[PDB]
């Protein structure tokens, strides 16, 4: 286990600690991680590797950092004349109706960058074009450069120098002020603000996966239909980042198995963040009043226009019925 | 208005001639598009656009390139320090349980790209990876710098790590030795290869985007089932070029009411080039005996293992019908 893997296995930890309860992220924290889950290479390999997020905070504390971490002090320009290209999708490949193209500030923290999302509709193409950037920043010349570098990327299609500035919704992030950070359900709380960063839950090993799956029901457990009336829409959206997480590792019939969907408090939970949730298979609607149901485009009822039916156990005598078509 | 936006329509000039009429890329050609769409910006701006394709041999030609295009011209080693991201899926949100990345050597000419999809599986991780790149490069080297960028760039290095050279597919393009090309149904036919390269097509405008729908529709309507036998392969592959391109702008409705694959020569093409076609909104078969089909896991009908039911338009009676659930 390399000190990136022990990293890594750390921030699952502390990911996982943040289900049940709240917990300042300060170097406590990552000392009740080790305790199971010990950091076995040594100090001296750690000073090299260079990481960001939670993991390097967990480095700074495994090399002696004894203050919290400080929201805002990962703030980075970037290279203005460096580039970063990543992209989903492609007119010739789209990805669920789309593709998306995104070229951002090298090392830029808070992200500067451009993302230009685009689909065929009748008579061409529209464009929906987003900058994310910092308060403050020269946001127009920002957008006239990164939009040159997604014409160059891309072989100056029409579409993309048609778009205009007043086209662009534009996002402002605020850098922290170095308010202490709170992690709860994989998410930060920087005292002071009302915003959450949702984190990266991580949790890829089997063994973490079936820990994560069993902290949020027993977290949702813990509350009462009362305790969830109470929570402010920030914890809600915490909450909300690691369910939608979870379900995404169920298929339908383990998602259902799961039983999360069964107990009061999240059908209270339900009723504040919504029914509709993708699963690894496809989308299930948990409702309050027809039970599971699961997307069907042969559905005969409608929650929020997706067409639904019955969830019920997949048995064979359907599937021996299933007409094989001559090719 | 613009010189970029003139570039494009003077070839989505091309791609659209090409589609009824084979031509060889000469100036000649350019110049017979000009005739429709001119070039009114200067010479001078047009230097510092950048571009590839045939958007360049135009470019090429609007700045006195009087000699024909030639196959393999473009090819280019692209920098071995900087690279594209691809990627279908996240580990953090997986597609339907596989997220897929691919790196590439930035401005590689075939692209040089190392694909890995990978799935979560009963208890781990099932990863495949996929070496697309040229003839004669060290493949292992190549890998092993790939791996390397994916590792770096991989919210989960550990599924990674284990996937050695040995796992991996190679595919090999040839590079042109200088051949000159047919341009027909948007793809380039170098004399006398036996193979294509399919060319992207533009037309991103409300003019090109009709044209190109209206178009692809005459071609095939003034074959008869007897022509489309008659195809050589590589014809019917250029023509499965457009085809596909052309029903990824639909959505379902809108590519039924095309009509396309009512024709019975669109039928030939059919059995000779697959039946399975990705719109805008879904997958559809055009099945021979049970018509139009959408992609649809609880359907009572399986193509080639696709589980599909009957596509069906939208009557405002039966919509009326659909149970509208509570929120
Ligand atoms: C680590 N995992 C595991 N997992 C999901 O959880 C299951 C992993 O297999 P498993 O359930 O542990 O096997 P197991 O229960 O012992 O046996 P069975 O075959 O009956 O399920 C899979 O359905 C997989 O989709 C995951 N899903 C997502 N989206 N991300 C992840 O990191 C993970």
């Amino acid at each position: 286990p390399t000190a990136v893997q022990e990293l890594n296995r750390i921030c699952d930890g502390m990911i996982l600690s943040s289900i049940l309860r709240p917990q300042m992220v300060e170097p406590s924290l990552i000392g009740d991680v080790l305790k199971t889950e010990p950091f076995t290479s040594s100090l001296e390999v750690l000073k090299d590797i260079k990481v960001s997020g939670l993991m390097r905070y967990i480095k700074q504390v495994l090399l002696g950092r004894k203050s919290y971490y400080k929201f805002g002090e990962e703030h980075a320009d970037g290279d203005q004349n460096l580039f970063d290209y990543q992209f989903t999708g492609t007119p010739e490949e789209p990805i669920k109706g789309y593709w998306t193209t995104t070229i951002s500030y090298r090392d830029s923290k808070p992200k500067i960058s451009l993302t230009i999302r685009q689909e065929f509709v009748e008579g061409g193409v529209e464009s929906q074009a987003v900058l994310a950037t910092v308060v403050g920043r020269p946001h127009l010349q920002d957008f006239l450069l990164l939009k040159r570098k997604h014409l160059e990327y891309s072989d100056y299609p029409e579409s993309i120098d048609l778009i205009e500035f007043g086209d662009v919704k534009v996002i402002e992030k605020t850098v922290g002020h170095g308010q202490p950070v709170v992690l709860y359900m994989a998410s930060l709380f920087p005292i002071g603000l009302t915003k959450i960063a949702e984190q990266g839950i991580g949790c890829h090993n089997e063994k973490n996966d079936a820990t994560l799956k069993s902290l949020l029901k027993t977290a949702i457990l813990n509350m009462t239909p009362d305790d969830v009336s109470l929570l402010p829409r920030s914890k809600l959206d915490a909450i909300d980042h690691v369910v939608r997480n979870v379900y995404l590792r169920f298929n339908n019939s383990s998602a259902v198995s799961y039983g999360l969907h069964k107990l009061q408090s999240f059908e209270k939970i339900l009723q504040l963040n919504g029914r509709i949730y993708e699963t690894k298979e496809s989308t299930l609607v948990f409702h309050h009043k027809k039970g599971v149901l699961v997307e069907d485009l042969k559905g005969l009822m409608s929650y929020k226009t997706l067409r639904v039916s019955e969830w019920r156990e997949k048995q064979e005598p359907e599937e021996a019925r299933v007409e094989v078509l001559e090719e």
